Formats: structure tokens, C-alpha cells, sequence
């Protein structure tokens, strides 16, 4: 934990280095093409984390967000009011800095 | 290999199901909370990989997109062509399964 120096002397880094560029101008509504003039700064960091993969039916409740005791309010009742989803996140956890970060996010109306 | 099971019974689990309906609530644009139904399926798994960080600069060359010795010629010389932009990449690899994923990108041109 924690970037450590490296440098384009590194394959690892040399192939990262070639795939952003390669990214950057896949990505860019530029006709030319850029590359790398200089690496000013290079670091390098093992991490490990913890994915959640939950899928999940949810439902609409009579709560409105601007309100208290959320996690228990009840479902909506009335017919054009309740709304249900089935949904799919993966959550990327790293337990050592305490974050979560959602990945991925689809819904599909149950 | 894969990952494995899991259950709401967790608490890694309960945690990321908040923060995943939490994230849900914040970018729906309903006006009432949802919250979760049901759990219908819970999997974990800890994945390990390297992240590369690097602070480039990059220079708009004249070779467009669609040609041969795509990265390495001529830099714009012209007075309102030229460009030079300073970016920092960060390339999320998994070294033991050959894959590299742009996890952020920003630039700032010169």
C-alpha cells in the first residue's frame, strides 16, 4: 500500500504508459494522434479489495428523501405508486482505507 | 476460482447493500426512497492487482489516427496547430489475467 517510484525502465509501467496513450487518443475527437513527449511522475502500487457482487430486488417506499427512518419506512400500496426493480451492483471494497466504490450498476423493472 | 458465496447474514455484505441503495437513491430522480426488497443473490471475492500512476506529457503529432507508424512522427511546428497537454493516468492492471482498465483520466493542455 502506498505509490512507490517507478519508471518506463519497468515493463509493467511501459505497457500501462502505451495503453493510456493508446486510451487517450481512442478516446479524443482529435484527427491527429498524440504521444508521449516526457513521463514526468511514475508510481506504482499493489492493491487488493474485496468485490461484492449482490443482486437485488428493490422497492419504492412512502418515504420521500427529505425524510427521517428510511431503512425500515414502508413500500408503496397503491397501484400507479409501487415500483419494484431488480437490480445488479458490484461494490469494490479496500477494508485497509475504509472506501467502497460501486462498479458496476444495471436495473431491469421486476 | 470465481467468487464465492455470501449472504446478507454479512457484514461486508450489509455494508456494501447500504452503500449500493445509497448510491441508487442519490442518482434515481424519484422523490421517494427506495430501499431493498429482497437479496437475491450475494457473492464475494478478493482480487488482487498493480496500479500504475503516471503524470505525462503528451504532444500533438501530425500523423492523423489512420496511418501506418501510428506513434512515432512529427509534432505540429504550426503557430495554432501545436498542443502539448500534461496528464496523469492511473492503469489498474491484473498482471496473471493480462489486463489493464483506465481507471482515471485528466489532462490539462499547455
Amino acid at each position: 500500500g502506498g505509490p512507490m517510484d517507478a519508471s518506463v525502465e519497468e515493463e509493467g509501467v511501459r505497457r500501462a504508459l502505451d495503453f493510456a496513450v493508446g486510451e487517450y487518443n481512442k478516446a479524443s475527437n482529435d484527427m491527429y494522434h498524440s504521444r508521449a513527449l516526457q513521463v514526468v511522475r511514475a508510481r506504482k502500487q499493489i492493491v487488493a479489495g474485496v468485490n461484492y457482487f449482490l443482486d437485488v430486488e428493490l422497492g419504492r417506499t412512502t418515504c420521500t428523501k427529505t425524510q427521517p427512518n428510511l431503512d425500515n419506512c414502508p413500500f408503496h400500496d397503491q397501484p400507479h405508486l409501487k415500483r419494484k426493480a431488480f437490480c445488479s451492483f458490484q461494490i469494490y471494497a479496500v477494508p485497509w482505507q475504509g472506501t467502497m466504490t460501486l462498479s458496476k450498476s444495471t436495473c431491469q423493472d421486476a
